[PDB]
């Protein structure tokens, strides 16, 4: 059994070890890491069978499995794993962004069977970042070019359950099953991808039977198509549980958005339920809080601003932006109420969603103004501070909330920028340096309900909803199951 999906573009080449235009679910589908990411946020044995554990808490053994094969029968063996860590460190740089890159100190194979990683300092998040997608996952050492990764492969031969069988530019990438796979067998044997840039081509292609499957983001399809075929009993739709945010950063840097009070008011500002109604066809949870309470660390029952334009207008009035007799736009010493939000301008769900928060915000008296810039444009204005409040998204499992918070302490970026003007930000970012490092649980969930209390009392976001998963489907084909890690795809899991 076989089934047909579509992507907007080609997969790449599959290199495990680089980043665009390698699609990470489909790295995931055919390279492997040594342990695996849980929905709880913890991980499981994978390539690695078992390891042991601190020297000073910075020196790990991993006992590797003996029976793994590479998809053209080579045997992955620890060498070939030292190997792969030798290949992604001689190009270290291009993978910054990410702390095990910067964190890891020499990697040896002392055995076929055992490995050894060595750390800085004692990372918690160490596992889960070499459970990503990329870069810790094996290709074959064979398939080197003059004894390196980081400038191309040869074949993309993995360990994986799928192999990339043939690729078209612009038309198609297919996959087959492993059938020498060290694990479970997929039950299916062949999944190909149709490339089909467009959203609405993506829905048509699926009501015409010309595809089977469906499984993305906010972006997938139109989210009124969605709606339409969820309704449709001829069709399998689901919607996950959150697994990322999406919100405005305020710019606390900037007037007025530098003014706890009008952050406030403009948290009560936003009929969050009647936004995904009308622009997100119900696809999206409001979102209260900056996680989702189900994100690792965050369950910790902050308290909702609800939708309040009563509270949000006295909260103003008393900061002294009074509303003028038969004006709409309040002042404050001659100056009018307004408040700048940036976004990608060819993005239609921020554009739409953009619209309606101004006219939200009208309603309690402040003027905004929506400035839709070219991407490039867009990240400038986040890496200068150059914005009032822009959309900004949490960055999915397993990242949430351990990177996503190691970010704001970054100064070229957004969120740093964005948080200039908190009198705690130091506070903030010195207890986001402790928590990374911590070793014992209770610590680590203190110190996380310390800064993400910090950053919700202070209004730093303004949450709108959780993005959800999307899934459309032939009935055939079953329930899809939910992989941990929000970009890959558990192809290997459909049963038809």
């Amino acid at each position: 059994d076989e089934i047909t999906t579509a992507w907007p573009v080609n997969v790449g080449p599959l290199n495990p070890h680089l980043y665009t235009p390698n699609q990470m679910f489909a790295q995931s589908m055919v390279y492997e890491p040594l342990v695996k990411y849980q929905a709880d946020g913890s991980v499981i044995p994978w390539l690695a069978k078992s390891w042991t554990h601190s020297e000073d808490g910075k020196t790990w053994t991993f006992t590797l499995r003996d029976d793994v094969k590479f998809s053209n029968g080579e045997p992955f063996d620890a060498e070939a794993a030292a190997e792969n860590f030798r290949a992604v460190l001689d190009n270290r740089q291009r993978h910054a962004w990410l702390e095990l890159a910067n964190q890891i100190v020499d990697v040896k194979a002392l055995s076929k069977t055992e490995l050894q990683i060595t750390l800085k300092s004692a990372y918690y998040p160490f596992l889960q970042e070499l459970a990503l997608p990329r870069p810790f996952r094996f290709i074959a050492p064979s398939q080197f070019k003059n004894h390196e990764t980081m400038n191309g492969i040869k074949a993309p031969i993995g360990t994986g359950p799928w192999i990339l069988q043939e690729s078209k530019l612009n038309q198609y990438d297919v996959f087959v099953r492993n059938e020498n796979y060290w694990g479970e067998k997929p039950a299916i044997k062949k999944i190909t991808f149709n490339v089909i840039p467009d959203p609405t081509t993506r829905a048509v292609a699926f009501e015409t039977g010309d595809i089977d499957l469906l499984y993305g983001n906010e972006g997938l399809l139109p989210l009124d198509t969605f709606a339409r075929f969820s309704q449709n009993p001829a069709y399998h739709t689901q919607l996950s549980q959150p697994i990322e945010t999406v919100m405005l950063a305020l710019n606390t840097a900037k007037a007025p958005t530098n003014e706890l009070a009008v952050r406030e008011a403009l948290n009560y500002a936003v009929n969050k339920k009647s936004l995904i109604d009308n622009a997100l066809y119900g696809t999206q949870q409001v979102a209260d809080t900056l996680f989702a309470p189900s994100v690792p660390y965050a369950n910790l029952g902050l308290k909702p601003s609800q939708y309040d334009p009563q509270k949000a207008k006295a909260l103003l009035e008393k900061a002294g932006w009074t509303l003028p007799a038969g004006k709409d736009i309040r002042e404050k010493n001659g100056q009018p109420l307004r408040i700048e939000l940036s976004f990608i301008g060819t993005d239609a769900l921020s554009k739409s969603m953009a619209e309606i928060i101004r006219a939200d915000m009208r309603q309690i008296g402040a003027d905004v103004s929506l400035i839709g810039e070219e991407e490039s444009s867009i990240y400038a204005r986040q890496r200068d501070g150059r914005f009032g409040m822009i959309f900004h998204r949490t960055w999915g499992a397993p990242y949430d909330p351990h990177a996503f918070l190691s970010s704001m302490r970054v100064p070229s970026h957004a969120d740093f920028q964005a948080q200039q003007g908190l009198a705690d930000k130091p506070l903030i970012d010195k207890e986001i340096g402790e928590v990374l490092a911590t070793h014992d649980e209770t610590q680590r969930q203190a110190l996380y309900r310390d800064i993400l209390t910090r950053l919700h009392d202070e209004a730093v976001y303004l949450p709108i909803s959780y993005i959800s998963m999307m899934v459309v489907s032939k009935p055939e084909l079953g329930n899809i199951p939910y992989a941990p890690i929000a970009t890959e795809i558990p192809f290997e899991q459909i049963k038809p």
